[PDB]
């Protein structure tokens, strides 16, 4: 299924992204990951409409308190991707 | 129960955030976490009034000596969140 | 076989690079790797034409949403290299 | 017992902080910790007067050769804190 | 035997350094190592003429695509060094 | 015995520091350590005159090719220190 990602400067603004994502639509939180430099990513999985909706709300609410760096929906990640994230 | 987060540049200013949080109201300290770039987060759990009060005081005193980057209260984190933090 | 690499600032823009690479031609995703400072690299392996094509498309689409820092095709990495990456 | 912390840019200036702290008064060195971005913290434990004295001297001498970012004395850390550091 | 080192911003430009080093003369690739901040180092071992030649070529080609930060040849590293790198 | 430290931006300039230290006087290389942000430290142990001499030469030669951030000789580190480094 689809993949929603919000990447932030700082963990707290990511936790908010994550929280607001899971509340806003039927997505399961996969995890987070940071790549140094303050960059932290929250990743969720769901149907594409559900994921699209989480990321919209995730970004709205994380931006409210912090910096959203990038957000993305991949409606059907190559299988190779889906292996690597989960 | 609710979740209080204070993210700082540097560990020392975080340790102060944490200390002042636990003193200021009935919250238990979950842990800290850094995501590189000097960004360190202190996280506590309690009732929402108790958590709201810790963060107010946590931020007051960490700022006294260092840089508070983000603070947040989530009164009821999606269950998925509560799994990830603890 | 050949080696395609796209290095980005931030994980999300890398995940897109990776996704678009594997879709665009017959390459298998080896992995990713970050070296701090927000720098994350996606690496794939395939025939040189297939790899060249992934990287072209990987870069097109990662840039769409984020910053592509370096991209490279090594058509035949020294064997020592191929040992290190995989 | 009390807690003394000196956070520096760079390890060497921290090692000096630490050395000068333990020489200057009756404190035991707990450890150090870095949170990326060059930020390294030296932490000691002792009575509040002993700890206050180490940090004064720790800071004097680390600054001599490097950058002291934060210093702090917590005379009685919440028990939760004392669990986290040690 | 001697030691050749090329340090880069970013992994990809390092992988090129490495590849071009091993192709250009009779050296075996020891490994790479990053120290955060985007800084990644490729290290090879060989006779001093062979190593000198790799680094010349390693630097030429890594610079072609990325940033070479430092390069070095140590014709006979103190034994202590040779222990630490390998 | 005494402690000599040279901290550099980048590993390569550190390796040179280290090499030139061990050549220049009777010191044993303890190790290196990085604290992110490109900051890498080389640490040696010897008599104070031997250590003083290494660091002088270590710094001369590392600076030749890179950036020496801090250098230090501690002629007799508090015992607590000597425990932590080794």
């Amino acid at each position: 299924d689809a993949l929603g990602l919000i990447e932030t400067k700082g963990l707290v603004a990511c936790i908010e992204a994550a929280d607001a994502m899971c509340k806003a639509a039927n997505v399961e939180l996969i995890g987070y990951e940071n790549v140094g430099s303050g960059l932290v990513t929250a990743m969720v999985k769901g149907d594409v409409g559900a994921v699209k909706a989480a990321v919209d709300s995730g970004v709205e609410s994380a931006q409210r308190i912090g910096e959203v760096v990038t957000s993305l929906v991949i409606a059907r990640p190559h299988n190779d991707i889906s292996k690597i994230v989960a």
